[PDB]
């Protein structure tokens, strides 16, 4: 229940455009309120950007970087108090990774590779986060394609370090 309800305070936040503080004090409301946990939230959070991120991209409002780049920058800021410590920032990369695919973007690979890219440039992740991260990420083969683009970029990463 505490996930459809999430989703729509998210999404409200961010189309009668509020700024974050107010966002992030509904929303932890919600979460006290319905008893869910920090996870459950970044669920939440994930899904409702990345639903607009999709329609976007499927009304060709925006390319899909822009789109990315257009939610993710702005609200993308809401992850650094939804996560506390490492686990919960790989957490937050898991679900980003997995919803990409499960919403099913025509170039997941590009998509994803985005929205970290984004967060990366807005200081909400690090590099040292990002390894754990990938070297503990899925090899599912259903994540081959999400990963094509993003594999290369930690790799670079690694090689400017």
């Amino acid at each position: 229940d505490f996930e459809k309800e999430g989703i729509a305070t998210v999404e409200r936040a961010m189309e009668n455009n509020h700024d974050l503080d107010t966002a992030l004090l509904e929303l932890n409301t919600l979460r006290m309120s319905m008893n869910v946990t920090y996870h459950e939230v970044r669920i939440a959070t994930i899904t409702a950007l990345l639903r607009r991120v999709y329609h976007f991209i499927a009304t060709q409002t925006l390319g899909p970087k822009d789109a990315v780049v257009k939610v993710f920058n702005q609200w993308g800021l809401l992850f650094k108090r939804q996560a506390f410590d490492e686990e919960e920032y790989i957490d937050l990369m898991n679900i980003i990774m997995e919803k990409i695919v499960e919403q099913s973007f025509d170039k997941p690979d590009l998509i994803l590779f985005s929205a970290l890219v984004s967060l990366y440039d807005n200081d909400i992740i690090e590099e040292d986060v990002i390894y754990k991260w990938w070297d503990n990420v899925s090899t599912d083969p259903r994540y081959d394609e999400v990963k094509k683009l993003t594999v290369k970029w930690v790799e670079w990463l690694q090689n400017a370090d």
